[PDB]
């Protein structure tokens, strides 16, 4: 089964308690990744809640990278909402 979340309910998720972002149409939790992000955590939060593909592809990600993205999805971007 598949969980998708519409565009209104990922943009709460933007404060100390909880961070999501969406990257080609996957939800991330990335609540806990936070502090271990290569990049910082300051690049991660200014995303928040709302579409960082571009931004995320723009910086060029390794293949680890990608690799471990993965164990973050919690769900899909709604098919009304892309
Ligand atoms: C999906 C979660 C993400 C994972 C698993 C992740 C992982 C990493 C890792 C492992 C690196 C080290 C370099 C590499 O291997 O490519 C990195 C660097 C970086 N990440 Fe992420 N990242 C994620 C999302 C993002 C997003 C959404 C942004 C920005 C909107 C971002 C911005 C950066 C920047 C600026 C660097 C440093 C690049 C450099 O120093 O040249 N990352 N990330």
């Amino acid at each position: 089964a598949v969980k998708y979340y519409t565009l209104e309910e990922i943009q709460k998720h933007n404060n100390s308690k909880s961070t999501w972002l969406i990257l080609h149409y996957k939800v991330y939790d990335l609540t806990k990744f936070l502090e271990e992000h290569p990049g910082g955590e300051e690049v991660l939060r200014e995303q928040a809640g709302g579409d960082a593909t571009e931004n995320y592809e723009d910086v060029g990600h390794s293949t680890d990278a990608r690799e471990l993205s993965k164990t973050f999805i919690i769900g899909e971007l709604h098919p009304d909402d892309r």
